This record gives C-alpha cells, sequence and structure tokens, in this order.
C-alpha cells in the first residue's frame, strides 16, 4: 500500500484489496475464492498476504478460504 509495513503493491497488496472486500461483504467472496484458485494462490502464500492481524478482519476472511483445500 502507501505504507512502510506494507509498502508493496504486488500480490501480497493486491490480496489485501479482496481480503478487506470480502472481511464485509461474504457475497462476492465467491470470485475472489475462484480467483485465488485461479493463479494457483496457495494458501501458505495467503498468510504472507493477510499477514498482519486485526479482529473481523482477516480471520474471517482466510478462515472460509482455508476450506477450499479440502476441495482441490
Amino acid at each position: 500500500g502507501p505504507g512502510l509495513t506494507d509498502l508493496f503493491k504486488t500480490e501480497k497488496a493486491a490480496v489485501k484489496k479482496m481480503a478487506k472486500a470480502i472481511m464485509a461483504d461474504p457475497s462476492k467472496a465467491d470470485d475472489v475464492y475462484q480467483k485465488w484458485a485461479d493463479k494457483g494462490y496457495t494458501l501458505t502464500q495467503l498468510s504472507d498476504f493477510l499477514k498482519s492481524k486485526t479482529r473481523g478482519k482477516y480471520d474471517r476472511v482466510y478462515n472460509g478460504y482455508m476450506t477450499y483445500r479440502d476441495y482441490v
């Protein structure tokens, strides 16, 4: 982003955009879940993107996402 902690603008800064977007709205989540498998975004890297922690911010988002491991 435009910060020092997340000074990136690549994937890890890209995924946070959708993370916080799913954080609130779980309807649009389906597309992004597919988009993640679409590029082969693996959960272990997902934890790098959503590395930062905030209550209700990242938890909802990746805890729901990790369920894809039992699907594909």
